[PDB]
DNA sequence: TTCAAAAGAAGCGGAGCTTC
């Protein structure tokens, strides 16, 4: 009751009665919200928020008074104050648009007159804003406090939303657009990553608006109003921004991108401010005024980010104590601007940085259309990073006279998969350009003697930055390779940088000099290396040289290796010992390092081993079809085409096939994580078509530079030796493209057969519009699938071990089955409650359920063990936010458009998510979390998931701790964790209660293709409990292996580069033994440990 | 079926079916 009259005192004039049982118009704003116990927003109570905040922003003194702080961010100066004054005036224009739009709505279809007569329009999907209007003579008007506060939220969102949007990948776009991921057109993914979907824009706006309103949700009010009213407000604000042209709306017709797709999709992009707009130096003034506890802000000095209580976008999952400890540790690290790189970036200038690191200026007619779109996407990313960096620098520069002395902190959160992610799009963790200007690494080195350990550290940092693969060679060999480079190709660049570090000037051909010197080594960190070595050369005191140059301790094929260690469940095999050594687990070799292994024992890493296995599987494939000439020809053409355009595939003069580890890197990784072969085939083809489109721009360029040039020379000039030698390359290309688009392999009854597509590639090539589309793309993909990817998959399995593949399958099925039941039961418990609501006369279809009701439903699922617990991490595989549960609109704008589906936090099918969740989570996730919290945890590093940047002073000890953290994570047992959860599930699940849809989904996972079709609940049930037994057995094995492995002498250098391996000090000595001998000895220990328990 | 975040628009009518 105190709450009712409390919220009424604040909004006494809103239309309707604050009682859900009342007969006439009811006010769902006061029913849905209460005043907080403690102030959240300084606009609560204000009769004119826009006037008050504008006043607050009008001077430093007034701002300080308003926020009740004694001092304001020094970035808030005259120039910035003047810009905010102009932005407040614009807030008035947004407010004015909103008021007119309301008046239009009230007048159309006499909604206002009807509402006044008792028609409950304030409950319509388009009428929820009527809960915040006030009667005004013969009509209605917005409550000014609520209206103007939402506008302030709208201005803040307008300033910073773009910079906080999620990144879209091909997967996201395919889901959005309904177009198969493998067939997405060029630049479509780019078009979609640039804008916001309606849901994306509205939900971020709504969150901000509700935040500024500064109220609390009533647990017993229907979500249709608690979420609905601020969403209706957001929708209206987005619409006003479209009217004001602060936001551009683009309705994308899928019909032209695919004749059969009927979706039309809205894209919303915020009009960018000028890069030199003063407000960029301090874009959060409003947020920091309105909110008592601002979320959008920079953390300078000893202003430390708070620790997140719950997993990112998974509010049902609390960050564990150990996770919070890790977050705290990472949020405490101080970052500092490295002034020389900033000055270098600035002196080069945005345009030359793009020429150097992007695609420079685009001549949209020396470029193939499709290529042109990738180039644009490239520039976008570098340009945004540049602009974002310098906005941050502008704000840092205000904090002090020496920007290199201003400490900077970053907020972090744990993601769904256990990774510690730095919040924001453009920060050191996520943006390479920013990574080289803002660093937590720093050291003072004695470089007066090139025989110091300090100089050796310095060399290692330069080499790694320069794309020398420092983990494949010893420190000594590295040193000689680096010296060769600095005295050879890099010298002209080094000389230029010496000059720059002397006078502060660059030549006009700087881009050329860098580009030529670096060649393929070019990167932002390479620039840091040139900068730092040249700074050392001109340094006055080489004996105390200060530098943020770092060495990254980086995982060697980290995910696959972790999966092999964590989820291989059988006896030990020699192949496993050899392969796992490729990832830094050395048995019976005290103090062995990855550098030594690679140089003296085995130069092939796990990607190369898989690639070599691929070549065998391919050789086998060729045999089974040896007499079938058309099939041999089809394979040769695929191999030929890839050879023309991909560096990783080489065909020799006499036909010798050679493959670089590169083509196996991504396919190995994602295959373990549950990717299908088709998806991989599609990716390989993309890399082929990308290269082709690019070669077409080469044609246009060479052809324009010389109209005489022959087609062959224009397309294979750079790639060939002679004229006629380029004429055969052209012949291969045209033959390959034709056979690969007109003929596809299919698998009928275990055998491959060629079929005509009837849609072969035909016609003269026009290098500008040339596009491999639809039916042609699919054909290329089918060829790639059967003649390359399928043998690759065979190679992968032989490499990582069939035992691991088996474990990931049981893990996948268990977590899928569980997610299906969870999803289905949730939806059912929801439909039950809504049927109870039709009995309620206070309730209307569209109101949905209360939070309290949703909470009770979620709690009722606890006996199905939705959460996986390791003791230090919590995983919620099924957790999601979906439109499928409520299946209805939440709100629209006042024009009956911008219809936002009602989204609910609820479990959904996992699919294959179980694998990467557990592998990433208990692998690199657990390693980094351990690294942050362990005794003697390395200080002043930047952690990037499976690699860690270390200052040059501490590379040895930090690397050793990193490898100890790896070993610690290898004591994990993610299958055991899944088993514990799945066995509780199996004890409580009622398969008979599931919908038939749920039931068949489970059949797919638990039952062979055959026994499905028409199996009973009991067949499903019995099959589901077999998986539990499988899990139990795997988990037992994993546990034994780990204990046995711990008894033996191990050297671990998975976090490689520095050559500082962790020794487990196992007492049983397996040195001077072959992998076969070692496997036998480990299997004895395994059997003996299996008996300790059996008895 | 790789993971790390979801996600059509809009007339009529007042939800939800319909057509593009
Ligand atoms: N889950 C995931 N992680 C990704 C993906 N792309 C990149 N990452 C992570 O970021 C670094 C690279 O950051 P950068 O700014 O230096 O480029 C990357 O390191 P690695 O390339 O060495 O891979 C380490 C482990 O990450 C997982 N992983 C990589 N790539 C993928 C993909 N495509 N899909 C799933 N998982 C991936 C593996 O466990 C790998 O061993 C990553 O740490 C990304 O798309 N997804
Ligand atoms: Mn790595």
């Amino acid at each position: 009751e105190e709450l009712k009259e409390g919220i009424d005192a604040v909004y006494p004039s809103l239309v309707g009665t604050a009682d859900s049982k009342a007969e006439g118009i009811k006010n769902y704003f006061k029913l849905s919200f209460t005043l907080p116990e403690e102030q959240k927003s300084r606009t609560v109570g204000s009769e004119a928020p826009l006037k008050d905040v504008a006043q607050a922003l009008s001077s430093r003194a007034r701002y300080e008074l308003f926020t009740e702080k004694e001092t304001a961010n020094p970035a808030f100066n005259g120039e910035v104050i003047k810009r905010y004054k102009e932005l407040m005036e614009h807030g008035e224009g947004i407010a004015d648009i909103l008021r007119s739009r309301l008046a239009k709505f009230l007048n159309t279809k006499d909604v206002g007159k009807r509402f006044a007569q008792g028609t409950e329009a304030n409950r319509w999907v388009g009428g929820k804003l009527l809960n915040i209007v006030e009667q005004d003579g013969d009509t209605f008007k917005y409550n000014e406090q609520l209206l103007q506060t939402a506008v302030l939220a709208g201005l803040q969102w307008r300033l910073t939303a773009t910079s906080n949007t999620a990144i879209k990948d091909a997967k996201d776009v395919a889901a959005i657009t309904g177009i198969d991921q493998a067939l997405l057109p060029e630049g479509l993914v780019e078009q979609f990553d640039t804008g916001m979907t309606l849901t994306e824009a509205v939900s971020s706006l709504a969150q901000k608006i509700e935040s500024y309103w500064g109220l609390s949700r009533n647990p017993n009010a229907p979500l249709g109003y608690t979420k609905g009213i601020p969403t209706a407000m957001a929708a209206e604000i987005l619409a006003a921004f479209v009217e004001s042209t602060d936001v551009v709306e683009n309705i994308v017709d899928m019909s032209e991108i695919d004749p059969d797709n009927k979706k039309t999709i809205g894209l919303y992009t915020i009009t960018e401010l000028d890069s030199f707009d003063p407000i960029n130096s301090f874009p959060t003034a409003i947020e920091e005024a309105v909110l008592v506890n601002p979320t959008e802000k920079m953390f300078f000095g000893d202003d430390i980010p708070p620790v997140a209580n719950t997993q990112l976008r998974n509010p049902a999952v609390r960050n564990t104590p150990e996770q919070k400890a890790a977050l705290k540790a990472e949020q405490a690290t101080e970052f500092y601007v490295h002034t020389p790189m900033v000055q270098f970036y600035e002196t080069l200038g945005k345009d030359r940085i793009l020429e150097l690191m992007g695609a420079g200026t685009l001549n949209k007619e020396l470029l193939n259309d499709n290529h042109a779109k990738s180039l644009e996407g490239k520039n976008r990313s570098v340009e945004d990073s540049y602009n974002q960096l310098f906005s941050v620098i502008e704000q840092v520069r205000a904090q002090s006279e020496d920007i290199s002395t201003v400490p900077i902190h970053y907020a972090y959160n744990m993601t769904r998969v256990g990774r510690m992610q730095m919040l924001g799009k453009y920060n050191p963790q996520s943006a390479k350009l920013v990574r080289e200007a803002i660093l937590p690494t720093k050291a003072t080195l004695d470089l007066s003697n090139q025989n110091n350990e300090d100089f050796s550290a310095f060399q290692l940092g330069l080499a790694q930055a320069l794309d020398i693969k420092v983990h494949t060679m010893t420190r000594e060999v590295m040193s000689d390779e680096l010296t060769k480079l600095l005295e050879g190709n890099l010298k002209p660049a080094i000389d230029m940088m010496v000059e720059f570090n002397t006078t502060g000037s660059l030549p006009e051909n700087a881009v050329d000099v860098l580009n030529t010197a670096l060649g393929d080594r070019k990167s932002f960190v390479a620039l840091m290396a040139l900068m730092e070595y040249s700074r050392y050369l001109v340094a006055e005191d080489k004996s105390a040289f200060v530098t943020p140059l770092y060495v990254e301790a980086d995982g060697v094929t980290n995910g696959p290796i972790n999966a092999m260690m964590l989820m291989t469940g059988g006896l030990f095999t020699p192949d496993w010992i050899r392969n796992i050594a490729k990832g830094g687990l050395f048995i019976g070799s005290p103090n062995k390092t990855m550098n030594e292994h690679r140089s003296t024992a085995d130069n092939n890493d796990l990607y190369q081993a898989s690639t070599n296995a691929l070549m065998e599987s391919l050789g086998k494939l060729r045999s089974n079809y040896a007499s079938n000439m058309p099939i041999q020809s089809q394979i040769d053409s695929l191999l030929s085409l890839m050879d023309l355009f991909l560096p990783d595939i080489n065909l020799g003069e006499n036909g010798a096939l050679e493959l670089k580890r590169g083509i196996a890197k991504n396919p190995l990784t994602i295959t373990i994580y549950g990717s299908g072969a088709r998806g991989i085939a599609g990716k390989l083809v993309s890399s082929v078509t990308d290269a082709i489109y690019e070669r077409m721009s080469d044609v246009l360029k060479a052809r324009a530079k010389d109209p005489n040039i022959s087609a062959a020379m224009a397309m294979f000039g750079k790639q060939a030796a002679s004229e006629a030698h380029a004429e055969e390359l052209l012949a291969r290309f045209l033959k390959d493209m034709e056979t690969l688009t007109s003929t596809v392999p299919v698998k009928r009854k275990g055998v491959l057969e060629l079929q005509s597509t009837g849609t072969g590639a035909k016609g003269k090539i026009n290098p500008k519009t040339y596009t491999i589309k639809g039916e042609q793309l699919k054909a290329l993909q089918e060829n790639m699938l059967h003649f390359f990817v399928e043998p690759l998959r065979n190679g992968i399995t032989q490499t990582v071990g069939e035992s691991l593949v088996y474990s990931t399958e049981q893990l996948q099925k268990a977590t899928q089955i569980q997610s299906v039941v969870l999803e289905d039961m949730f939806k059912q418990r929801v439909q039950e409650k809504l049927a109870e609501k039709a009995k309620d006369p206070t309730w209307k279809k569209g109101d949905f359920l209360t939070q309290k009701e949703l909470n009770d439903i979620q709690a009722s699922l606890n006996n199905l063990a939705p959460m996986i617990e390791t003791g230090s991490q919590t995983f919620y595989i099924a957790g999601s936010e979906n439109a499928e549960v409520a299946n209805q609109v939440l709100a629209t704008n006042l024009d009956d458009r911008m219809r936002v589906p009602m989204s609910i936090y609820a479990p959904a099918q996992a699919g294959v998510a179980g694998i990467p969740f557990m592998t990433i989570g208990t692998g690199d996730g657990m390693m980094m979390q351990t690294l942050s919290t362990m005794k003697g945890a390395p200080k002043n590093t930047l952690k990037i998931f499976d690699g860690m940047n270390i200052g040059l002073n501490d590379i040895t000890d930090a690397s050793r701790k990193a490898n100890e953290a790896v070993y610690t994570s290898w004591q994990g047992n993610p299958i055991k964790n899944v088993y514990e959860s799945y066995a509780k599930f199996m004890k409580n699940v009622d398969f008979s209660k599931l919908s038939p849809e749920a039931l068949e989904a489970i059949g797919k996972s638990a039952l062979e293709y055959d026994q499905r079709e028409n199996a009973t609940v009991d067949d499903i049930a019995n099959a589901a409990s077999l998986i539990e037994r499988n899990l139990r057995n795997i988990a037992l094995g994993v546990d034994i292996r780990h204990k046995v492995l711990d008894k033996v002498n191990l050297s671990i250098d998975q976090m490689a580069a520095v050559g500082a391996p962790y020794q487990n000090n196992g007492k049983i000595d397996l040195s001077n033994m072959t992998p076969e001998q070692q496997a036998d000895e480990l299997n004895k220990l395994f059997r003996e440990e299996l008996e300790a328990r059996k008895q």
